[PDB]
């Protein structure tokens, strides 16, 4: 099956360059790795986890942060939009795009209002203040059973501002000529960039304790 | 303040003898420890952290599973309660007993609906469990407890976790709050090694 | 690369049917799988995370309990030993087989005592095994017995689940999928695209 | 006995007024918090959770980076020094004050060398890296069972290098003449405090 390679490989990490701070020269990192061999596609990215919630119902998802103009050049979701546009995730318009069974789930069609909802820790006896933003659906994906109820996409720049951060990114997404380079590339990228830095790569996966 | 100090220390967890694994023989554990010297009383309880969302709201709260006939003697809330009643709360009706402070923020009355939500660990990363809850009882004792903390029957709290009815541990009110390390010790000393002991002196 | 190819692939897990409980009926449940389609391999497994410290240093650690008997038929470490042997890990013996980079770092050696801590409890383990792959694997993981994994957890004689090695590995979110849609509510799938939160 | 009650009393934080971020200004903060109502001693902190190496031996640990001269304020250690001084922890001499039962662990007295190793979360398998630096014991306290085993002590600024950051604090510890108004004495504080401060109080369990 060649699509379904695509659709698994299409959706996988590679390899992440990463930082402990928000980026706000992530597009210099862009331009630094492009060219590194074996890349063949980078782009930004902040991933959050929270929930979503809508009409009483509530649900896991995995949410990033993405420029949907570089997002093409690792992604393939822009492939399998079945209503709304990648395109209409903007700065200061907070739209998500979610998948078809997560949207269904929550009773959410498009131009549906959600509520993002993330957790924060904290010290007291509650132990999470959880910090949530309303969304619009605009846009809605169909990839895998698996993909399409667990992630979701919002506009780069409404991620670190959900985060109270200045506009930014966490850090850059690889896609390699060789998935089984991804180790030595990024680790080798990683050696030159300074300590705030880290990488990662789709080989890093389950405890029992 | 004398007043002051009821409400701050009625509300902390003294010292408890817990378990790793419910207890469904918990009502023997009571009466057994609580015959134990300086213990002037014990309650089971179940310890639940998760958030509670009403009408497009969410809020963090730390939730006890109780049983209000054996809590009085540990706690100072049957003492505050603004509405409804501690004694509403049994198995199978899953009502809640919130803060005044929490109930406001929500918008909720007494018998109005709320979803308790907790997160499970998922390794694909939250699924969440949620089940709808009806207040039956308000108290007010400070701005923190009544802006953090709830109450459910102590089976709709084992129920919730997918398990038979009983006791994560039992909470032990003393007559001198300093001796409890050594009280929970002592007891902890000749139990099996799935039970454990917390003091508050340990933050 | 090729054998790049054969090194990377040969470590990641491409699919599990794991469980919340400990299973002692294992067998079974590899007897029920092995000739699911696309499978070609199966072993059972138990994930412990922890730290290793000797002569006052210390390595973070990813610990399997294994099978070796079943290990080699989802696995490449057994073709990478550079000193002892997995058949050295036999329940209640508490060997372990290390990455060499890691047995470096504590300066380890074979034969030599290794403490394992896990969240402090401590277990004390013999270096039974020294394996290189790559730079990456051979600073991480660990493997010791199944068995005395299952004991370090003070449970009784069981696997945590079972890894699947397949024809394909863009098949695995599928074949664990519908492996698991049978099952009871403890078991849980696995594969490998699930993968850094900010 | 009211030597128990002191020993437990006196180990016990009251309140801290904490941050986010390091406090490299953190001694306007102790002047600021200093004269609240209630506020009977205010001093530095920066709390490390690691472990203790030494002699082939292994022990976990809750450090506490201090100020010597303003933790007495807030603590009662110091009058229970069994051996050297809480004096000789100053920066970048890199002291530490242990508890008479972890050091009988570790087979340590005085003078003698100690590492100090830190978890630091790393996405890898191995999920820690450990950084280590070594320590020189230069105190022993006891007090009781408990803190004896778990509890130490080191400089404040070598604990912020320990973490790789500027010279500075996690946040200010309180201690109070009545602890029934800790909760709502370091909640108010925080309130006039901008958004990378929080509180904590003793009935945090």
């Amino acid at each position: 099956d060649r699509e379904l390679k695509n659709r698994v490989l299409g959706m996988v990490p590679q390899a992440t360059v990463s930082s402990t701070q928000i980026l706000t020269d992530w597009p210099e990192l862009v331009k630094r790795v492009e060219n590194h061999p074996h890349v063949t596609g980078v782009a930004p990215f902040t991933q959050l986890q929270g929930m979503l919630t809508a009409q009483g119902q509530v649900a896991g998802i995995m949410v990033t942060g993405i420029d949907p103009k570089y997002e093409k050049n690792v992604s393939i979701i822009q492939n399998h939009i079945v209503a709304g546009s990648l395109d209409s995730l903007k700065k200061g318009e907070f739209g998500i795009v979610l998948g078809k069974d997560m949207a269904d789930s929550l009773g959410l069609r498009l131009n549906d209002s959600v509520t993002l909802v993330l957790p924060e820790a904290t010290p007291s006896p509650a132990g999470v203040v959880p910090r949530f933003k309303r969304f619009k659906v605009v846009g809605i994906f169909s990839v895998g059973a698996e993909v399409d109820s667990m992630v979701g996409y919002i506009a780069l720049y409404d991620a670190s501002t959900l985060l109270r951060l200045p506009d930014g990114a966490q850090g850059v997404r690889l896609k390699l000529d060789d998935i089984f380079a991804a180790p030595q590339v990024a680790d080798d990228i990683v050696k030159n960039l300074p300590s705030n830095f880290y990488a990662t790569n789709w080989t890093y996966t389950n405890l029992f304790n």
